[PDB]
DNA sequence: CCGACAGGCGCATCAG
DNA sequence: CTGATGCGCC
DNA sequence: GTCGG
């Protein structure tokens, strides 16, 4: 499918090992940055030396590319693939609510399969129970057609609670993707700003629960909701898969920093925020602030557009669709 | 010789 | 109960 | 694991 697919799959596979098994989050980030920059690279890689010229590709990854180009495989990945404890820790992380730490603890106590998870539901917290319950469904992708139906429902139900709410579907959907992993809703309301909860998120969640769109809750606070949703199914047909849904209530005046973050992609955001540091700024979902001599953020800069944030760090403006891999 | 590596919400655990 | 720290996730 | 350096 892809030009350097073998290379990027390998580096992605190695990344997952370092994150899930070794618990080295920055090694995982290094492999991702290496995979990302190679993916965009428009030439077919003929050697490890050619790859090392790209930023984020060093001596060790170059050698691994040489081994991959020569033999068509990696001995390190063979060793990891065949190791049972590694595979079990790597598998359990795919369940929503289980990360590297918990997965390891489960494997130590003889829990290595879905069978073992379902038989030992008592050992799992609420977040994890739901992730286990809809395991197969959360693995599936959401067609854009279904994302449009989900958008129609959420916007209509949000309007019915209050006409001054504005909901925006971000994520890969806003980047014009054919499919998505889940729905990401960015919410605002005039009553909530950075200068001044009133149950603003609750009322929207409650109304979406009331009409049976939202089926479960993984976690829920005043600004951030995290849970499960499902489209209405017709008569005599199989039900739609249960889908992950995130709703985030960001202050109305800080919408553009918010929508920038939640539009993505993830590696794009990491690069932008990393580039902001080198330019002497710091970016979060709320603001863009200048860094002091000791790395202390100053007062928020005036942001009106998404482009404004790009301008401060001398970046050519990329439309949502140009922020993918 | 290290350090930094994006940044923060919700939830959980520990020491006091 | 705080405050510090860590987990899982976005 | 890479860059900074
Ligand atoms: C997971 C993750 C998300 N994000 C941001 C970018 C994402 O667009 C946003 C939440 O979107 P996600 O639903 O996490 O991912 P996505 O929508 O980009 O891709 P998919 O279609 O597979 O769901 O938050 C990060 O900056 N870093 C991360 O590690
Ligand atoms: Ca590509
Ligand atoms: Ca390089
Ligand atoms: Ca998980
Ligand atoms: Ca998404
Ligand atoms: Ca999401
Ligand atoms: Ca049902
Ligand atoms: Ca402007």
């Amino acid at each position: 499918e892809t030009l350097n697919g073998g290379i990027t799959d390998m580096l992605t596979e190695l990344a997952n090992f370092e994150k899930n098994v070794s618990q080295a989050i920055h090694k995982y980030n290094a492999y991702r940055k290496a995979a990302s920059v190679i993916a965009k690279y428009p030439h077919k890689i003929k050697s490890g030396a050619e790859a090392k010229k790209l930023p984020g590709v060093g001596t060790k990854i170059a050698e691994k590319i040489d081994e991959f180009l020569a033999t068509g495989k990696l001995r390190k990945l063979e060793k990891i693939r065949q190791d049972d404890t590694s595979s079990s820790i790597n598998f359990l992380t795919r369940v929503s609510g289980i990360g590297p730490s918990a997965a390891r603890k489960f494997v130590d106590e003889g829990i290595k399969t879905l069978e073992d998870l379902r038989k030992n539901e008592d050992k799992l917290n609420h977040h994890q129970r739901i992730g286990l319950k809809y395991f197969g469904d959360f693995e599936k992708r959401i067609p854009r057609e279904e994302m449009l139906q989900m958008q129609d429902i959420v916007l209509n139900e949000v309007k019915k609670v209050d006409s001054e709410y504005i909901a925006t579907v971000c994520g890969s959907f806003r980047r014009g993707a054919e499919s998505s992993g889940d729905m990401d809703v960015l919410l605002t309301h005039p009553s909530f700003t950075s200068e001044s909860q009133p149950k603003l998120l609750h009322q929207v969640v409650e109304q979406l629960q009331k009409v049976h769109f939202i089926t479960d809750t993984l976690s829920k606070g005043e600004t951030k909701f995290m849970g499960v949703c499902q489209l209405p199914s017709k008569n005599d047909e199989k039900e739609y898969p249960h889908r992950r849904i995130d709703i985030r209530l960001i202050p109305k005046d800080q919408y553009y920093c918010g929508v920038l973050y939640f539009t993505g992609s993830d590696i794009f955001n990491k690069n932008m925020r990393a580039h902001a540091l080198e330019k002497g700024f710091t970016i979060n979902e709320y603001t863009i602030r200048p860094l002091g001599v000791t790395g202390v953020a100053g007062e928020p800069l005036p942001v009106d557009s998404e482009k404004d944030i790009f301008d401060y760090i001398q970046w050519k403006y990329r439309e949502p669709k140009d922020r993918s891999e």
